[PDB]
C-alpha cells in the first residue's frame, strides 16, 4: 500500500483572551498562512499500482479528508471522500506515454502556498486523455463536473423561490504545456469552457449567465536555485464567481433559512500573479507573492484586490531556522468605492526535517501580530426575504448598524506542526 | 498491513438533459449493471495476520464503506463501519482445519454480478465454527444478528403507533458443502431459521409473522472453461421480505413522518436461478442470468418477477475489448394483476488489466438505452396516517393521479472505472 | 506505513429476553469489563517515520475512532479524528534524548484495564518538550486543551441561560519520573494546573470554580513476574468533575432541551488506588483492583465510591484457558447518605494468541451474572426549567416516582473478540 497526505495541527492563544484567532481581510479570498491557521486539517491517501506489464501499468488512488476544530480530544466529524480514480499509462499504442483516467480525482492543481490560494483547480468527478505528445509540447484533454445546490425550476415561474433544483455544470479543459518559449523558461496555455447543463424541461432564471470562459497562460522561469511563476488569467461570466475553473451558471444562492436569492455573475475577471521561491547563498531562502485581481460585475457588487508578502527563512543549523512572514491586503468595494486593508507580521522559530523553505515536517513556535482598518462589509443581517440588501457590499456604519471588522489590533501565539508526505 | 477493497467511480450525461440517470423496473429488486450505475461506492479494507505458530494463526480483518453522489469534489458523508472480526484457524485439535470467529463479518455471501444481486447473505455481528470436515463434505455453523427500527411495545396496546421499539432478530445457519454429487459438479445445502427475539415483557403486533425458514440448494458445474450455478430457494414468512437470509418478524414499517404502518410478511417465496460465465474459444467471454422469483403474501401485496440478460465480451487485444449487455425485466403485481417491464441495451469499449470478463481494474466508455412501459406502482403519496392505501401496489392512473414510471425512453452515456483489489 | 489499533466486537443474548445488556452501578464511573461490554469499538492508526539522520528522526502518527452498536451490518457513524501529531527526537543537542511534539495526541495515559478506567489522561490538541534527563530521573513538560460546550456570557447577566458560549480550558502539566525510590520500585510525581481561559470581555457565572489542581504520585513495584501500582491523587475544584486531569471551570451544564443548568464543582477529590497483575507458577495469572474514591463537593451532591475485583486466568494449554472475573461496587450519595451497590461474576473460556493474561487477540465464549440493589438515583425527569431538582441525587421513591436501577437480577451470555495491535 502507498501512503501519502497533508496534515497540520496545533495549539494557540490570543493576546487579549481565550483560544487563538485568525486574521483575514473582508473581501480578500486568502490570509497569510504562517501562524494564522486555526484548524486540524488532514488528507489520508492510500494508493497502489495494481498491474504492470512492461511499460503498461494501472494505478489506483484514493483520498479521505478530515477537518476538526482542535478544541478537544474526541471530535466527531463527517469526512469528505474526495478521490477514487484509476489511471492507466501507455495503454494506447498510437499516442505513447499518455494516460487515460476516470473517477474522482484532484487534477493538475496550481496554487500559491504562503497564501494557500488555489488559482487553477478543476478537480472533481471526471475523465480524460492525459499527456499526449504534440512534439513541441504536451497536450492534455479532460472533462470534470460540479453541481450547484439549487437553481433550476421544474416549470416556468417568475418567483426565484421556485428555483431550488440542484443544477449541474460541466467543464471542458484543454492545455498545451512544457513549451520552451525561452532558455530556462516554459509556457503553458489553457482554455476552459463551462456551462450549466439543464435537465429535460427545467429552466434557469431570466438573465442567468449560463456559461463562460477562463483563459490561463503561465510562464515558469528557473532562477536563483529556485523558480518564478508569472500568471495572467481572464474569466468571463459564469466562471467569475468561483474563479479557478469551475462554473456556476445559475446565479441563485440561498440564505441559512432556505430562501433563494440572486447572485448573478455576468461580468468578467482579470488576474495578474507573480510568485516564487529563491535561495540566496547558503544561509537564506525566501518565498514571495504579488497579485492584483479585479472582478467586475454587471451587478455592480464586484471588488478590486491587491496583495504582497514575503517569507524569508534564515538558517542557523541545517535543521533549525527562524522564519518570518509579512503580508499586506487591500480590497476596494465595486459598489461603494470604500477600501478595506490589513497588514500582518509573524515571527517563528522552527525545526524541520530539511534544509529548505519547502521541506517538512516542521514544528513551529510563533507569534503573530495584525492591525486592520476596514471601511465596508457585506450585509448578511436579516433574511434573503426580510432583507433586500441581503449580501451586498455596504459601508461600515450603514443605517446605524456596523459592517466589517472595524479598526483594531491583536496578537496571538503558539506551537504548530505541518507536513506533507 | 493487507489492503483490499472494491470501488467504482465516474462521470455521465443524460441524452435528454443534465447529469446521468439510472434505470430500474418498479417492482424488480435489481438493474442491469453496465453503464447503469449512478454513485461512487467504495470499501476500504485493512487486515493483518497477527500471530502464527505452525498451522495455528490468528487473522484480523476490517471494512469501512463510503458512498457519495459524485456531483462534486468535497462530498462529506457518514461512513459505515461494516466489519471488524478475528478468525483463528486450526486452534481446535479435535476438529482440524476449522476456524472459530467472532465479530462483525461479511459471511460467505453468494451473488450475481451483472445484476448486483445478493441471493444468500446473512452478514452482520456474529460468531461461528467454520469448515468442520464431515468426510463427504464440509459443515459450517454460525449465528448472526439484525434488528429492525421499531416494532415492539412496552405494554399491550391495540394502536400500531405504540410499536416503536427496535426489535432484534437472530439467525441460525447450517450449511453442508463441497459434496461432489457428480463429476464436475458440487452440491451445497443450507438451512436458515430466524426469529424476532423480544425483550422481557415486550410484545409484537397481533398476527405478526415472528419467525421463519429459508432453504437453499446450489449446484455448481464446471463448464466451458468457466462455470454454471443453478439455485433453488424456499422461504417462509418472516424470511420473505428481506429474502437473503435475514429475519423481520415484526411486520411494522415507518413513513418519513415517523408513523408506524403494517407490512406483515406471512406468506412464502420461491426462487429459481441460473447464472454463469463461459469462455468460447480465445476471442469471446460471456456472462448470463435467468431468474424467476415469486413472493406470495397472505396480505396480497406480493409480486412475480422474471429476468434474463447476457453480457458478451469480445476481445480485440489482450487488454482492449468491446462489452455489451442486454437485459429484460417483467414484474406483475400480486394485488392488481398488472405488469411492469423494461429492456436495456448497453454498448461499451473497455481497457482492463486482464484478459477476462472477470478481470479488473477496467475503464469503460459507454452508451446505454432503455425503453420501459410500467402499468402499476406503489402508493407512497400522503402519510401512513393520511393515506390508508399507503405503500400498496396500485394501477398507473389510480384516482386520476399516476403511479409507476410510465411509458417512455432514454439514453445516457459516459466514462467509468471499476475495481476490486 | 505502520498500522496499529484496538478493537472489540461481538454478539450476545440476555437471559430474560432480547439482545444482551450491560451492568453498571449508578454512581460508579466504571463496570467490570468481562462479558459486560455492549459495543463494537475500534481505533485505526496509520503512522510512519518520515525522516531519519543518525540519532535524529521525525515520526508522524494519526488515530481515527469508530463506535457502532453492532445490531446490524450497514451501520453508519460519525468517526472521531482523535490524533494527528509530529514528534521529533534528539533534535535539541543541549537536552539529549528528548522529544518536542505538537498536534492532537493521546499523551501518556494511565489506566486500569479490567474496569477500563483511565485515572490520569490529559490528551487532546497540544504541544510539549518530552523526556528531559534530570539525572536522578526524567522530567517532561506539556500544555493541552479542552473546551466545554457553553458557559461564558458576552455581557453581564444574572440569567444562567445567557451563559451559552463555548468556554476553553488550558492544562499545564509537569511530571518527574523513573526515580528509583527503592529496589524494584519507581516513583513518578506530577502536577497539573488548569483554568478556564476567557475571551476578551466574556464573563463566567458568579461563584464559578474557574481553575484548580491535581496532584499525582504513582509507585510501581516489580513482583511475581508481573507488577503492582499504588496510586494516590488529590484534586481541587475545577479538576474534580472530570478527575483525570482535565479542567471544567465554568460550572454550567445543559439539558437535552438546550437549557443551561448549574453543576458547580468547588470542592475536592481524594483517590487511593492499587492494581496489578501477577503470575503464580506456570498455570495461573491474575489481575486485581482495589479503589476508594471520594468526591466531596460544596454543592453537597458528591459521592463516595468503593471497588474490588479479581480476574484469575488458569491455562489448560498454552493457547486455551478459562478466565473468571468477580467485581463489587458500592456508591453512597453525598446529598442523601443512601447506598447503591452491586456484584458481578463472569465465567469465560477463551483462546488467545498468547500465554498471558495480557496477550491478544482473544476469542471468548462467556456467561455473566449480576445482582444489584440500588437505593438512590439522579433526577433527570423533567427539564432544567420544569425541574428544580434537575440532576440531583434523590432516593429511590422520591415523590412516588422511582429512581435508580432497583433491586433485581439478570444473566447474559455470548461470544466476543478483543485485540490490540
Ligand atoms: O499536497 C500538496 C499541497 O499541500 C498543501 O496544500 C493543502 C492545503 O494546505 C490545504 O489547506 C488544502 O487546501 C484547500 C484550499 O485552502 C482551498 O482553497 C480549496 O482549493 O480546497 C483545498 C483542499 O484541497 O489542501 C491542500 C492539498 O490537498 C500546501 O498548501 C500546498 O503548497 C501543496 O501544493
Ligand atoms: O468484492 C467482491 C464483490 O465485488 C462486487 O460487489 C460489491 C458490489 O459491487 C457493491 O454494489 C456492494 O454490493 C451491495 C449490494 O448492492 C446490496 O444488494 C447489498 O447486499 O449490500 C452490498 C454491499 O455489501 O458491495 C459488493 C462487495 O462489498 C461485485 O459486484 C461482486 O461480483 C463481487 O462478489
Ligand atoms: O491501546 C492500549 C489500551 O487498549 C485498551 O484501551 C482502550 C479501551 O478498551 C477503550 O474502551 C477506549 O477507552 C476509552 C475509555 O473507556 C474512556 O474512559 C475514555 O478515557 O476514552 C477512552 C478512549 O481513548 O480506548 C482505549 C485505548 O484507545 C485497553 O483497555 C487498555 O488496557 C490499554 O491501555
Ligand atoms: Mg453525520
Amino acid at each position: 500500500v502507498d501512503f501519502h497526505g497533508y496534515a497540520r495541527s496545533g495549539i494557540g492563544w490570543t493576546g487579549s483572551g481565550g483560544e487563538q484567532q485568525c486574521f483575514q481581510t473582508t473581501g480578500a479570498q486568502s490570509k497569510y498562512r504562517l501562524g494564522n491557521e486555526c484548524e486540524t486539517y488532514a488528507e489520508l491517501k492510500l494508493g497502489q499500482e495494481v498491474w504492470k506489464e512492461g511499460d503498461k501499468s494501472f494505478y489506483f488512488d484514493t483520498n479521505v479528508a478530515y477537518s476538526v476544530a482542535q478544541q478537544n480530544d474526541w471530535e466527531a466529524t463527517d469526512p469528505a471522500f474526495r478521490e477514487a480514480n484509476v489511471q492507466g499509462k501507455n495503454l494506447i499504442e498510437w499516442l505513447p506515454g499518455s494516460t487515460i483516467w476516470a473517477g474522482k480525482r484532484f487534477y493538475q492543481r496550481h496554487d500559491v502556498h504562503m497564501i494557500d490560494f488555489y488559482y487553477w483547480d478543476i478537480s472533481g468527478p471526471g475523465a480524460g486523455l492525459e499527456n499526449i505528445d504534440v512534439g513541441f509540447g504536451k497536450l492534455s484533454l479532460a472533462a470534470t463536473r460540479s453541481s450547484e445546490a439549487g437553481g433550476s425550476s421544474s416549470f416556468a415561474s417568475n418567483n426565484i423561490y421556485d428555483y431550488t433544483n440542484e443544477t449541474a455544470n460541466d467543464v471542458f479543459d484543454v492545455r498545451l504545456a512544457q513549451m520552451e518559449i525561452n532558455p530556462g523558461g516554459t509556457l503553458e496555455l489553457g482554455v476552459d469552457y463551462g456551462r450549466a447543463n439543464l435537465r429535460d424541461n427545467y429552466r434557469l432564471v431570466d438573465g442567468a449567465s449560463k456559461d463562460g470562459w477562463l483563459f490561463t497562460a503561465e510562464h515558469t522561469q528557473s532562477v536563483l536555485k529556485g523558480f518564478n511563476k508569472f500568471v495572467v488569467q481572464y474569466a468571463t461570466d459564469s466562471m467569475t464567481s468561483q474563479g479557478k475553473g469551475l462554473s456556476q451558471g445559475s446565479g441563485v444562492a440561498f440564505d441559512n433559512e432556505k430562501f433563494a436569492y440572486n447572485i448573478n455573475n455576468n461580468g468578467h475577471m482579470l488576474r495578474i500573479l507573480d510568485h516564487g521561491a529563491i535561495s540566496m547563498g547558503d544561509n537564506w531562502d525566501m518565498m514571495y507573492v504579488g497579485m492584483y485581481q479585479d472582478i467586475n460585475w454587471d451587478n455592480d457588487n464586484g471588488t478590486k484586490w491587491w496583495t504582497v508578502g514575503i517569507r524569508p527563512m534564515y538558517k542557523w543549523t541545517p535543521i533549525m531556522s527562524t522564519v518570518m512572514e509579512i503580508g499586506y491586503d487591500n480590497v476596494e468595494s465595486q459598489r461603494t468605492g470604500d477600501k478595506n486593508n490589513q497588514y500582518k507580521i509573524t515571527l517563528a522559530q522552527q525545526w524541520q526535517a530539511g534544509d529548505s523553505i519547502w521541506s517538512r515536517p516542521a514544528i513551529r513556535v510563533f507569534a503573530t501580530y495584525a492591525k486592520w482598518d476596514e471601511k465596508w462589509g457585506y450585509d448578511y443581517t436579516g433574511n434573503a426575504d426580510n432583507n433586500a440588501n441581503f449580501g451586498k457590499a455596504v459601508p461600515a456604519d450603514f443605517n446605524g448598524g456596523s459592517f466589517g471588522r472595524g479598526d483594531s489590533d491583536e496578537w496571538t501565539f503558539g506551537a504548530q506542526m505541518e507536513i506533507w508526505w
